[PDB]
């Protein structure tokens, strides 16, 4: 399939090279996978998600999403427009006040949920969470995205926005998840993408054109904007067979674009994500 005037983001993960503007992608668009938005939420009725999206669990007074984040966020992972795997299940696990903060008892909480609560949920490709968050280094934040990764989802983090080594913030510094720095539209490292030997994959995180709530759109910067790029593509080629929850990390590693970006320090992968897509 193809969507023409895409967001250059999804243009960018169906292309060896940047700057154009369509989206190539099969049509199975993720369908029969799902995808956890571990974020402030999703605002289930944008006209965007065409009910796919659902709230499953909230840490606080309302399960609605009053920051946008999360929305945004879904909405790249899974949107008509703005989504990688279009046809993907979104569930929202509110774990970010509207403030966008949460405390990391919560954050552990949200993600001990999305292990257990899949089992009540038709994924018969595959699960995955994407986690736009994060904080400083923390050993137990880093044992839930450990034990979400175990329990059989794949789990997508941000490399955190420090421009610094993300082994330093977690979940980015879990080895077993897969941890997703920000590349910008001319195959640059975002300025502020954290980097080092955690990353696993960069994926487009500047100027990202996502839903927003208020059903409306907007376009924001950061590893929280790359990671549901690699979720979506993880939910997308679950879909098809390709790799699985287990290998979707390393299988995107694998199949990535190699060596296209700028400003990688040494240490640091150099690997796009690409959904080697033929028609």
């Amino acid at each position: 399939a193809a969507q023409t005037n895409a967001p250059w983001g999804l243009a960018r993960i169906s292309s060896t090279s940047p700057g154009t503007s369509t989206y190539y992608y099969d049509e199975s668009a993720g369908q029969g996978s799902c995808v956890y938005v571990i974020d402030t939420g999703i605002e289930a009725s944008h006209p965007e998600f065409e009910g796919r999206a659902q709230m499953v669990k909230t840490y606080y007074y309302s399960s609605r999403d009053g920051n946008g984040h999360g929305t945004h966020c879904a909405g790249t992972v899974g949107s008509r427009t703005y989504g990688v795997a279009k046809k993907t299940q979104l569930f929202g696990v509110k774990v970010l006040d509207d403030n966008g903060s949460g405390q990391y008892s919560t954050i552990i909480a949200g993600m001990d949920f999305v292990a257990s609560d899949k089992n009540n949920r038709n994924c018969p490709k595959g699960v995955v969470a994407s986690l736009s968050l994060g904080g400083g280094y923390s050993s137990s934040v880093n044992s839930a995205a450990a034990r979400l990764q175990s329990s059989g989802v794949m789990v997508a983090v941000a490399a955190g926005n420090n421009n610094a080594d993300a082994r330093n913030y977690s979940p980015a510094s879990e080895p077993s998840v897969c941890t997703v720095g920000a590349s910008d539209r001319y195959d640059r490292r975002s300025s502020f993408s954290n980097y080092g030997s955690v990353l696993d994959i960069f994926g487009p995180g500047t100027s990202i054109l996502s839903t927003w709530i208020g059903g409306s759109t907007r376009s924001i910067s950061g590893t929280s904007m790359a990671t549901p790029h690699v979720a979506g593509l993880a939910a997308y080629l679950m879909t098809l067979g390709k790799t699985t929850a287990a290998s979707a990390c390393r299988y995107i590693a694998d199949t990535a674009n190699k060596g296209d970006l700028s400003n990688i320090p040494f240490g640091t992968v150099n690997l796009l994500a690409y959904n080697n897509y033929q028609a």
